[PDB]
Protein backbone atom coordinates (compact mmCIF):
# COMPACT_ATOMS: atom_id res chain seq x y z
CA UNK A 1 0.00 0.00 0.00
CA UNK A 2 1.38 3.67 -0.96
CA UNK A 3 -0.30 5.46 2.61
CA UNK A 4 1.49 2.64 4.42
CA UNK A 5 4.97 3.91 2.63
CA UNK A 6 4.16 7.68 2.70
CA UNK A 7 2.76 7.09 6.63
CA UNK A 8 6.11 4.99 6.56
CA UNK A 9 8.55 7.98 4.66
CA UNK A 10 6.75 10.56 6.80
CA UNK A 11 7.99 9.61 9.68
CA UNK A 12 11.82 10.77 8.52
CA UNK A 13 10.35 13.97 7.89
CA UNK A 14 8.93 14.00 11.34
CA UNK A 15 12.24 12.97 13.05
CA UNK A 16 14.01 15.80 10.79
CA UNK A 17 11.78 18.15 12.33
CA UNK A 18 12.43 17.38 15.60
CA UNK A 19 16.13 17.07 15.36
CA UNK A 20 17.12 19.46 12.91
CA UNK A 21 14.90 22.47 14.11
CA UNK A 22 13.80 21.68 17.76
CA UNK A 23 17.14 20.06 18.23
CA UNK A 24 15.14 17.36 20.89
CA UNK A 25 17.91 14.57 21.90
CA UNK A 26 15.52 11.59 21.66
CA UNK A 27 13.86 13.15 18.19
CA UNK A 28 18.12 12.83 17.03
CA UNK A 29 18.09 9.17 18.21
CA UNK A 30 15.00 8.36 16.61
CA UNK A 31 16.03 9.68 13.21
CA UNK A 32 19.49 7.22 13.72
CA UNK A 33 17.22 4.30 14.09
CA UNK A 34 15.10 5.17 10.75
CA UNK A 35 18.48 6.23 9.16
CA UNK A 36 20.19 2.47 9.89
CA UNK A 37 17.12 0.32 10.25
CA UNK A 38 15.15 1.83 7.34
CA UNK A 39 17.09 3.69 4.78
CA UNK A 40 20.25 1.66 5.42
CA UNK A 41 22.12 4.88 4.87
CA UNK A 42 24.94 5.02 7.22
CA UNK A 43 26.79 7.62 6.42
CA UNK A 44 23.92 9.95 7.37
CA UNK A 45 23.34 8.01 10.92
CA UNK A 46 27.30 9.08 11.36
CA UNK A 47 26.42 13.02 11.09
CA UNK A 48 23.22 13.00 13.22
CA UNK A 49 25.51 10.51 15.91
CA UNK A 50 28.13 13.35 15.83
CA UNK A 51 25.64 16.43 16.33
CA UNK A 52 23.68 14.51 19.06
CA UNK A 53 26.62 13.49 21.01
CA UNK A 54 28.81 16.21 20.87
CA UNK A 55 26.17 18.85 20.95
CA UNK A 56 23.65 17.02 22.72
CA UNK A 57 25.88 14.90 25.03
CA UNK A 58 22.95 12.14 24.36
CA UNK A 59 24.47 9.26 26.05
CA UNK A 60 23.20 6.57 24.01
CA UNK A 61 23.92 9.00 20.82
CA UNK A 62 27.40 8.57 22.19
CA UNK A 63 27.82 5.23 22.51
CA UNK A 64 26.45 4.11 19.25
CA UNK A 65 28.53 6.64 17.91
CA UNK A 66 32.34 5.35 19.84
CA UNK A 67 30.88 1.92 17.94
CA UNK A 68 31.09 3.35 14.63
CA UNK A 69 34.75 4.51 15.19
CA UNK A 70 35.96 1.06 16.17
CA UNK A 71 35.28 0.25 12.17
CA UNK A 72 34.97 3.56 10.45
CA UNK A 73 31.88 3.29 9.57
CA UNK A 74 29.44 5.91 8.14
CA UNK A 75 32.24 7.59 6.51
CA UNK A 76 33.93 8.17 9.72
CA UNK A 77 37.67 7.31 9.98
CA UNK A 78 38.46 4.33 11.88
CA UNK A 79 39.73 5.91 15.59
CA UNK A 80 40.15 4.09 18.37
CA UNK A 81 40.88 7.74 21.20
CA UNK A 82 37.63 8.39 19.90
CA UNK A 83 35.63 5.42 20.38
CA UNK A 84 37.27 5.96 23.80
CA UNK A 85 36.00 9.43 24.22
CA UNK A 86 32.56 8.43 23.21
CA UNK A 87 32.46 5.44 25.28
CA UNK A 88 33.93 7.73 28.08
CA UNK A 89 30.76 10.18 27.63
CA UNK A 90 28.10 7.39 27.62
CA UNK A 91 29.34 5.68 30.64
CA UNK A 92 29.08 8.73 32.33
CA UNK A 93 26.22 10.23 31.47
CA UNK A 94 23.62 7.52 32.41
CA UNK A 95 21.64 5.83 29.66
CA UNK A 96 20.61 2.31 28.30
CA UNK A 97 24.50 1.77 27.11
CA UNK A 98 26.24 3.02 29.81
CA UNK A 99 27.22 -0.10 31.79
CA UNK A 100 28.17 -1.20 28.48
CA UNK A 101 30.30 1.82 27.36
CA UNK A 102 31.66 1.24 30.89
CA UNK A 103 32.97 -1.98 29.87
CA UNK A 104 34.50 -0.40 27.13
CA UNK A 105 36.28 2.26 28.74
CA UNK A 106 37.94 0.23 31.01
CA UNK A 107 39.30 -2.51 28.46
CA UNK A 108 40.65 0.40 26.28
CA UNK A 109 42.70 2.09 29.13
CA UNK A 110 43.66 -1.03 30.40
CA UNK A 111 44.96 -2.37 27.41
CA UNK A 112 46.67 1.24 26.71
CA UNK A 113 46.79 2.21 22.52
CA UNK A 114 44.27 4.98 23.66
CA UNK A 115 46.26 6.83 26.41
CA UNK A 116 47.99 9.65 25.99
CA UNK A 117 51.22 8.08 26.59
CA UNK A 118 50.08 4.35 24.88
CA UNK A 119 50.63 3.23 28.55
CA UNK A 120 48.15 1.09 30.42
CA UNK A 121 45.94 3.16 32.85
CA UNK A 122 44.74 0.62 35.21
CA UNK A 123 44.19 3.08 37.85
CA UNK A 124 40.74 4.74 35.40
CA UNK A 125 40.44 0.47 34.28
CA UNK A 126 39.67 -0.41 38.16
CA UNK A 127 37.08 2.80 38.25
CA UNK A 128 35.04 2.04 35.39
CA UNK A 129 35.49 -2.07 35.20
CA UNK A 130 33.66 -1.31 39.01
CA UNK A 131 31.16 0.76 37.68
CA UNK A 132 30.41 -1.44 35.06
CA UNK A 133 31.00 -4.81 36.79
CA UNK A 134 28.04 -3.56 38.88
CA UNK A 135 25.73 -3.40 36.39
CA UNK A 136 26.20 -7.14 35.65
CA UNK A 137 29.09 -6.74 32.87
CA UNK A 138 30.42 -10.68 33.59
CA UNK A 139 33.54 -9.28 31.42
CA UNK A 140 34.63 -6.76 33.79
CA UNK A 141 34.36 -8.33 36.98
CA UNK A 142 36.50 -10.34 34.89
CA UNK A 143 39.35 -8.52 33.82
CA UNK A 144 38.91 -6.79 36.63
CA UNK A 145 39.72 -9.65 38.91
CA UNK A 146 43.00 -10.54 36.86
CA UNK A 147 44.08 -6.84 37.08
CA UNK A 148 44.46 -7.50 41.30
CA UNK A 149 45.89 -11.02 40.48
CA UNK A 150 48.67 -9.62 38.56
CA UNK A 151 49.48 -6.26 39.60
CA UNK A 152 51.90 -4.12 37.11
CA UNK A 153 53.85 -1.16 37.87
CA UNK A 154 51.64 0.72 38.93
CA UNK A 155 49.09 -1.57 40.49
CA UNK A 156 49.77 -3.50 43.16
CA UNK A 157 48.45 -6.86 43.43
CA UNK A 158 45.78 -7.44 46.04
CA UNK A 159 44.35 -11.16 46.74
CA UNK A 160 41.80 -9.94 48.78
CA UNK A 161 40.00 -7.53 46.06
CA UNK A 162 40.78 -10.35 43.43
CA UNK A 163 38.83 -12.94 45.22
CA UNK A 164 36.08 -10.20 46.16
CA UNK A 165 35.57 -9.63 41.80
CA UNK A 166 36.54 -13.55 41.31
CA UNK A 167 33.39 -13.80 43.26
CA UNK A 168 31.56 -11.34 41.56
CA UNK A 169 32.26 -12.93 38.41
CA UNK A 170 31.74 -16.66 39.20
CA UNK A 171 28.10 -15.54 40.27
CA UNK A 172 27.63 -14.18 37.05
CA UNK A 173 28.29 -17.04 34.93
CA UNK A 174 32.79 -17.31 34.31
CA UNK A 175 34.38 -20.37 34.54
CA UNK A 176 37.75 -19.25 35.16
CA UNK A 177 36.84 -16.84 37.95
CA UNK A 178 35.16 -19.72 40.12
CA UNK A 179 38.27 -21.97 39.27
CA UNK A 180 40.61 -19.07 40.13
CA UNK A 181 38.63 -18.04 43.37
CA UNK A 182 38.80 -21.97 44.28
CA UNK A 183 42.75 -21.83 44.78
CA UNK A 184 41.91 -19.29 46.56
CA UNK A 185 39.98 -20.49 49.23
CA UNK A 186 41.61 -23.17 49.48
CA UNK A 187 45.08 -21.82 49.75
CA UNK A 188 44.58 -18.65 52.09
CA UNK A 189 45.25 -15.83 49.53
CA UNK A 190 44.05 -13.00 50.63
CA UNK A 191 41.35 -14.69 52.70
CA UNK A 192 40.46 -16.76 55.23
CA UNK A 193 40.88 -20.87 54.34
CA UNK A 194 38.03 -22.33 53.83
CA UNK A 195 37.91 -25.63 51.83
CA UNK A 196 34.19 -26.74 52.21
CA UNK A 197 33.30 -23.61 49.74
CA UNK A 198 36.35 -23.95 47.84
CA UNK A 199 35.38 -27.77 46.73
CA UNK A 200 31.83 -25.72 45.87
CA UNK A 201 33.88 -23.76 43.49
CA UNK A 202 35.35 -26.00 41.87
CA UNK A 203 32.54 -27.73 41.37
CA UNK A 204 30.84 -24.85 40.12
CA UNK A 205 33.51 -24.30 37.69
CA UNK A 206 33.09 -27.94 36.38
CA UNK A 207 29.61 -27.39 36.01
CA UNK A 208 29.48 -24.43 34.00
CA UNK A 209 30.05 -25.52 30.74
Amino acid sequence: EEQVKSFLENMEVECNYHCYHEKDPDGCYRLVDYLEGIRKNFDEAAKVLKFNCEENQHSDSCYKLGAYYVTGKGGLTQDLKAAARCFLMACEKPGKKSIAACHNVGLLAHDGQVNEDGQPDLGKARDYYTRACDGGYTSSCFNLSAMFLQGAPGFPKDMDLACKYSMKACDLGHIWACANASRMYKLGDGVDKDEAKAEVLKNRAQQLH
